[PDB]
């Protein structure tokens, strides 16, 4: 149908938007501590700590793939590499540090996105 179609013009369009969020977001991780899967070989355990595992790159697959429906659901995968690290590592340490900037700083980017998102419909 046309109406098929349209929707997934808008999909696409939300699509390219939270594209430009997600690159964003990934530049205050200039470390690129929540580039990748915490690796299970290095911390074998993880899964009995975390169990819903996220970073950057398992987000840029599912983005990719068309399979966020609407801001809420990109929003939540960015707060599970947040929580999820503030969670495992301790205040001292350099990871727990990187998450609290990353959430400070996504705040701004998020916050504009979400009007956007409204704006553009």
């Amino acid at each position: 149908s046309m109406e098929q179609v349209a929707m997934e013009l808008r999909l696409t369009e939300l699509t390219r938007l939270l594209r430009s969020v997600l690159d964003q977001l990934q530049d205050k991780d200039p470390a690129r501590i929540f580039a990748q899967p915490v690796s299970l070989k290095e911390v074998p355990d993880y899964l009995d700590h975390i169990k819903h595992p996220m970073d950057f790159a398992t987000m840029r697959k599912r983005l990719e793939a068309q399979g966020y429906k609407n801001l809420h659901e990109f929003e939540e995968d960015f707060d599970l590499i947040i929580d999820n690290c503030m969670k495992y590592n301790a205040r001292d340490t350099v990871f727990y540090r990187a998450a609290v900037r990353l959430r400070d700083q996504g705040g701004v980017v998020l916050r504009q996105a979400r009007r956007e998102v409204d704006s553009i419909g």
